């Protein structure tokens, strides 16, 4: 599913998102923007061979289980493929349990360098929600 910025804004909004370890919601639309074009069927390789899944580019190297990376981590426990659905909610969830592990969104490259310090309120100006 690609999303809709503003659809994309109220689905985030709707799972716990706006404010979240204080990042407002602008934050996340920014990011999931320049990770995956708002795409969830999004991945990509890296060279050290783990892949990164889904709306937020989630890394198999810590994050899920693509059954690919060897001597990786698992910490979302899930599937990377469930990354993948039309339905955030994993995504999402697994989001939180990354942004909450001492690095804030410094952990998506494309926030640190396409986001952070920029007018992230703009990417929700004019959404209802
Ligand atoms: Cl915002
Ligand atoms: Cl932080
Ligand atoms: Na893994």
């Amino acid at each position: 599913k690609v999303f809709g910025r503003c659809e994309l804004a109220a689905a985030m909004k709707r799972h716990g998102l706006d404010n979240y370890r204080g990042y407002s919601l602008g934050n996340w639309v920014c990011a999931a923007k320049f990770e995956s074009n708002f795409n969830t069927q999004a991945t990509n390789r890296n060279t050290d061979g783990s892949t990164d899944y889904g709306i937020l580019q989630i890394n198999s190297r810590w994050w899920c289980n693509d059954g690919r990376t060897p001597g990786s981590r698992n910490l979302c426990n899930i599937p990377c493929s469930a990354l993948l659905s039309s339905d955030i909610t994993a995504s999402v969830n697994c989001a939180k349990k990354i942004v909450s592990d001492g690095n804030g969104m410094n952990a998506w490259v494309a926030w640190r360098n396409r986001c952070k310090g920029t007018d992230v309120q703009a990417w929700i100006r004019g959404c209802r929600l």
